[PDB]
């Protein structure tokens, strides 16, 4: 679609939907274990480097058309039940509160297996019927390794799923996104 490179800025680090931007702009929602793995993705998205950041949920205008949400990574443990709660409040408060979200994309490591984290975060989105785009990272490095994921999720069949290295995916991937976006 109509997407440039350098009509990105992040917008706002946010806590709490006090802290979040009023637009009318659709929202697509990043989530993963890792924040490196999902940062390299929303970099090579947009054609760019140390764009995105790494917490917060940052928020990325791309160019008057969508808003990128950079969620927090799921993947590493905590310990204090007061982080724990503070991090799953955060991530409820969005998804159950923000109307400006449309799509969630779910980075997973095409290399392995989805990760119990990995399982009940797509479980959590399905509960709210959340529209997702399972992406599977590092694809260099597939069709046995892509059900495997696929499986292991159970995905919901209205649910795409595809491959991707951090050149040649970027355009399918904006295609799927597209009738999200007004």
């Amino acid at each position: 679609m109509k997407v440039n490179p350098n009509n990105i800025e992040l917008i706002i680090s946010a806590v709490k939907e006090e802290q979040y931007p009023e637009t009318e702009l659709s929202e697509v929602a990043l989530s993963g274990r890792s924040n490196v793995g999902k940062s390299t993705f929303i970099n090579s998205m947009i054609g760019r480097k140390n764009m995105a950041r790494t917490q917060t949920l940052n928020f990325y205008n791309i160019d008057e058309q969508l808003i990128f949400v950079d969620v927090p990574g799921y993947g590493y443990a905590k310990v204090s039940k007061t982080q724990r709660e503070k991090f799953g409040k955060m991530i409820e408060e969005y998804i159950t509160k923000r109307e400006n979200l449309q799509l969630v994309i779910q980075l997973v490591d095409l290399r392995h297996d989805p990760t119990q984290d990995d399982i009940l975060m797509y479980n959590y989105l399905k509960h709210f019927d959340i529209p997702t785009l399972v992406i599977c990272t590092k694809e260099d490095k597939v069709q046995k390794h892509i059900k495997n994921i696929k499986t292991q999720l159970d995905m919901d069949p209205d649910d795409t799923i595809v491959s991707y290295s951090s050149n040649n995916k970027q355009q399918q991937i904006w295609n799927l996104i597209e009738p999200y976006i007004s």
